[PDB]
């Protein structure tokens, strides 16, 4: 399993230890406080009012938790995932990542922690 | 494993299926919004800028998720949990409420959606 | 003429030297940022987005400045009122209140600046 | 004297029938509900937690009400001004603005009433 924070600000994303291999189930939790600019803090499902002005996920809030396994598009994580089997032909490292606008990660505030787990199979 | 909704304004709160045992370990992903009377909408973190006016569950923000098992106290869940023990002598049926102070869950709106399985152990 | 401060925690008022007397035309100018309790701030229109909990004005949001000239129920004033005439009867001093909930007056907290004048008549 | 409505989405301004003169006294009372963008609405003295991102008058925050005096640059209104002088050298017709970022005016909406008027010198 792998337990770590994502920072808002973190525009590459954090690169875990998981590797997705095909077949693989994988439980994912969520947790905290981040901004994508105002003074104010969201959840992992970001926020519900703001309008997606170029999000890298555009499935999830601007200030959700989203992911990538290896070179894939960003996939929705927001509070988590419950024994989640990737539905298309996706496979390497996760990597976690805070939904915002390119470019836009400078004046992002706080962090998710996140714990993934490999469930049986 | 259960999977199911709990209503903001189900005081009771939604009994679930899983019977929590000495040595199990569970896993719990919440997601969803509601609100404890105001207009706006919070995720299962609940809203950190609201004061605990006599909440049901002083460790967990007002609209947070919380649970019991069996006759226990209130127990934060908020996003979830993950491959978590109970650290005392807690067992029966897990319950999920949401947190607001008793007598005024008539106001309150939405939903959570929430998975619980038993992990390996 | 009068210039001074209403404290958003006087339930009781801020007495004005103005006495309104029939057929006197006011001016009246409110600025500032006050709360009812909660950590944000509104001007003297108040909170749009708060439902009324049994405020001394029913028809002005909480939180925002209202009057009473001697014998009168409240008057809405919020940012103020142009060379305004009183409804008839309605005479005396007149006192600035913040529109909150009888008995909720101890957890608010700033003010509004006002000034009060006579118009020609 | 002058009413009239200013719209938040009016980035030349709204020109009112005052011309301001040396020596002139004026009263502005404003009021009313307008967004320079969000889902939230804001008095004339705008939103006080956004930060400035290029606004016409830097000396009032986001979505409040400014002025323009024939040559001027922008002046705060607020919710008004109370048997108000000008700065030296600054005379002509009064244009009311809804304070926002160069070309970004076309997602505001609402609006504000205002009333102005000479005072007597
Ligand atoms: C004036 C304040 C307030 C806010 C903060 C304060 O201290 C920081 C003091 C007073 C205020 C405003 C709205 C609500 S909604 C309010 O929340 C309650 C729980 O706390 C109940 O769920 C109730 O059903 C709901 O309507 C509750 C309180
Ligand atoms: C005027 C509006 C706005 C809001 C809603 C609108 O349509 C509903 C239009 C304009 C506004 C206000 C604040 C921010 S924060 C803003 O959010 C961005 C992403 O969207 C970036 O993360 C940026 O770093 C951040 O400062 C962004 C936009
Ligand atoms: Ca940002
Ligand atoms: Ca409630
Ligand atoms: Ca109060
Ligand atoms: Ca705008």
């Amino acid at each position: 399993a792998w337990k770590g924070e994502v920072l808002a600000n973190n525009e590459a994303g954090q690169v875990t230890s998981i590797i997705y291999n095909p077949g693989d189930v994988i439980t994912i939790v969520a947790a905290g406080w981040a901004s994508y600019g105002p003074t104010q803090k969201w959840g992992p499902q970001g926020d519900r009012e703001h309008p997606d002005q170029g999000l890298i996920c555009h499935d999830a809030f601007c200030g959700a938790l989203v992911m990538k396994i290896g070179n894939s598009g960003t996939i929705p994580v927001n509070t988590g995932l419950f024994r989640w089997v990737a539905p298309n032909n996706v496979q390497g490292a996760i990597t976690l990542i805070y939904n915002d606008v390119p470019g836009t990660y400078g004046n992002n505030s706080g962090s998710f922690s996140v714990n993934i787990g490999k469930d049986q199979s």
